[PDB]
């Protein structure tokens, strides 16, 4: 057990770490829309959706791993009506980074903490 | 890691894969009760429980495992009043075959993609 | 792919096992406030935040795991309004045992079984 910790994903306002590294496997905490400089949240769904995705990177990136490692994310989201946005954003981050997609679940809940739009959860591999 | 691919379940309705195989460990996507010769979604909440459990085992089987090989799902649901007859067709789907039962959470979500009443992710061992 | 039993943990209420240790990693099944004694329910939420960790580390003891080796958690609850003192008891239940705080996610739900205010499921690693 290592914990991960990153100035590059928004600091932890509750009892939890950003990651955990077990050497083989990584874990990131549900990540959501706070950027990690200022501590706003965006209000447009396309930039939350990104933010999200960037602060799991940047917990990924600080274990020495990458975007093309995430095999699997759960994306919880207030709002269904929302995905198709989401997924663009979600597939524009992947193919950026020339990663093929990992396995997802997604729901939406009906609410979730700083009354973000979405929070995500990622587990990578080191290979 | 290896992509898991099989036409025994429904397509990814977003960016995302079926199944993931590390080796040690698979996972699956969410499933849901998308019929995968007919894309259609059964009306009653026993052939959905069913059909996600058989797409979800699809996935696990073109991995090379079994449903035997399942050890935790988790169970997003729409109406906690489902859960009696969820849980009827949950149990005899690994009573037939001859199963331990997986660890589990579930929980009732507002909405699941396609207004499914049930989405069932699932993670397997190899040894 | 050991099950876990114990009777520090409430029974299951459903076709699942309390943990599966696969010798590496222990998985818990998703606990609620339900006491393994009684069967009851403690009406106020820092007991039953407090109750449903109590019984995530019954199972994480049982499989001779400590608090310090679980490595993520999902907490599901039903009401933000109730995040911070869930919080406080999480904080202080880790600090107790001088354990580093896992990562975390963390999703208001719709409904949870037995209609209680959380739900918390744990991954925990040896060595």
């Amino acid at each position: 057990k290592k914990i991960i910790e990153t100035q590059r994903a928004p600091g932890a306002i509750g009892p939890y770490v950003q990651g955990v590294d077990l050497g083989s496997m990584v874990f990131t905490s549900g990540q959501i829309p706070v950027c990690p400089q200022t501590g706003e949240i965006p209000a447009d769904v396309q930039d939350q959706a990104r933010l999200s995705l960037e602060n799991v990177k940047a917990i990924v990136v600080a274990a020495g791993l990458s975007v093309g490692d995430i095999i699997k994310m759960t994306v919880f989201i207030t709002d269904l009506n929302d995905f198709a946005t989401i997924n663009e954003v979600y597939k524009q981050f992947f193919d950026e980074h020339q990663a093929t997609y990992p396995t997802r679940s997604c729901v939406q809940v009906a609410r979730l903490p700083k009354d973000v739009k979405l929070e995500i959860e990622a587990i990578a591999v080191r290979s």
